[PDB]
DNA sequence: CCGACAGGCGCATCAG
DNA sequence: CTGATGCGCA
DNA sequence: GTCGG
């Protein structure tokens, strides 16, 4: 991953992870990621802090840190953070799926600071954590698109075995066209589940159950009526190493709200934050279901009509961006 | 110079 | 039990 | 940490 301002964006990303995991300051995390991201799309080699301060999201303090990074090749503030035992122990435990900043601090206080520690205090972990630990190495591996293509095929073919009326669409980075993905995201619709009625129950469960039967889904992290979060694995063949286990998310979204749903799930996460914050500036709030006007006194009005992804962009006066131009 | 920062699902836990 | 909140997650 | 009203 060698890149134009890679030094700088790496440094800001690290600082965002610190603020999230150690400081627990969600808005500093966001503001660092917004700055990283804006710098990543800037097509000159940045030469000074002052030059970077021109970009939206970059202010006084990131500017000063860029000056230092460029002059000296590193940042003191990060040099200190990396030596701090506590800080890096908390950062590390957060890499386990299901451990966030709070739980990572509470383990480090109790003396649980390493993977060997996690692996001998099984009893201290809830179900999700336990599976996140079981598949720790596997979930930090990326998924080549060619494997995403096989996993897609399995998911869509089994969904079809349950009910030809389902539509399953693979989203996230896959739909943006990335050559590798962190995990699989499937958006599910069925004619029976619309914003005005649920004419059938068990619509998600039945899909989960079928994918368990053919051994594709192997564990469940959480499961509700519209959202499944778990683990899957491709079948392997005689004499080969098994495929690593992979994180999978499935979201059943009412069929009439497909476009807001797939906007949401196509992301990126940062792009969604930007696009939703722009909507607010303009008098609208967008979620995975609707786009709605904002009333003088904070009150969200009625859902606007939407019949394309592009409709949502028009409302807030954005030129349409193709999924592949929503990355970073 | 200060409020607002994206939006919501599922699980865990607490007061009543 | 319900309802409220915080956590970790997409 | 940054920014618009
Ligand atoms: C993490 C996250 C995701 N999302 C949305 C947009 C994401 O593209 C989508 C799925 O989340 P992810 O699977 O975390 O993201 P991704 O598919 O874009 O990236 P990767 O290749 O690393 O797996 O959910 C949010 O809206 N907010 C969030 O905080
Ligand atoms: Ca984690
Ligand atoms: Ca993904
Ligand atoms: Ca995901
Ligand atoms: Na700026
Ligand atoms: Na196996």
């Amino acid at each position: 991953q060698e890149t134009l301002n890679g030094g700088i964006t790496d440094m800001l990303t690290e600082l965002a992870n610190f603020e999230k995991n150690v400081s627990q300051a969600i808005h500093k995390y966001n503001a660092y990621r917004k700055a990283a991201s804006v710098i990543a799309k800037y097509p000159h080699k940045i030469k000074s802090g002052a030059e970077a301060k021109k970009l939206p999201g970059v202010g006084t303090k990131i500017a000063e840190k860029i000056d230092e990074f460029l002059a000296t090749g590193k940042l003191r503030k990060l040099e200190k953070i990396r030596q701090d035992d506590t800080s890096s122990s908390i950062n590390f435990l957060t890499r386990v799926s299901g451990i966030g900043p709070s739980a990572a601090r509470k383990f480090v206080d109790e003396g649980i600071k390493t993977l060997e520690d996690l692996r001998k205090n099984e009893d201290k972990l809830n179900h999700h954590q336990r599976i996140g630990l079981k598949y720790f190495g596997d979930f930090e591996k990326r998924i080549p698109r060619e494997e995403m293509l096989q996993m897609q095929d399995i998911v869509l073919n089994e969904v079809k075995k349950v009910d030809s009326e389902y539509i399953a669409t693979v989203c996230g980075s896959f739909r943006r066209g990335a050559e590798s993905s962190g995990d699989m995201d499937v958006l599910l619709t069925h004619p029976s589940f619309t914003s005005e009625s649920t004419k059938q129950p068990k619509l998600l469960h039945q899909v989960v159950e079928q994918l368990q039967k053919v051994h594709f889904i192997t564990d469940t992290l959480s499961k509700g009526e519209t959202k499944f979060m778990g683990v899957c694995q491709l079948p392997s063949k005689n004499d080969e190493k098994e495929y690593p286990h992979r994180r999978i998310d499935i979201r059943l979204i009412p069929k009439d709200q497909y476009y807001c749903g797939v906007l949401y799930f196509t992301g990126s996460d940062i792009f969604n934050k930007n696009m939703r914050a722009h909507a607010l500036e303009k008098g609208f709030t967008i979620n995975e279901y609707t786009i709605r006007p904002l009333g003088v006194t904070g009150v969200a009005g009625e859902p606007l009509p939407v019949d394309s992804e592009k409709d949502i962009f028009d409302y807030i006066q954005w030129k349409y961006r193709e999924p592949k131009d929503r990355s970073e």
